[PDB]
RNA sequence: CGAGAGGUACUUUUCUUUUCUUUCUUCUUCGG
């Protein structure tokens, strides 16, 4: 058998789209409780808003 | 059809005369 067998390439990729998507970010301090407000989405009414949407601290 | 996000939306909402004192150092009252 192949290494390039049991190694699952799409387990990590659908992992990350999930939580790209969903917003749901895994927690530093435990493994369940995923915490929400991590990622967010652009705003494209004036170049503005997208400007400080990547200068934000939360 | 349910969840997650961002947004509109409580604005002053109760301060009281605004004329308040600095021209000061001024006889204690009764009877022996």
């Amino acid at each position: 058998k192949p290494i390039e067998h049991y190694l699952d390439a799409s387990v990590i990729t659908n992992g990350l789209s999930r939580a790209f998507s969903t917003g749901a970010w895994s927690h530093p301090f435990r493994k369940m409780e995923r915490v929400s407000g991590v990622v967010a989405n652009l705003g494209r009414a004036n170049p503005l808003q997208t400007l400080i949407d990547l200068r934000r601290t939360r």
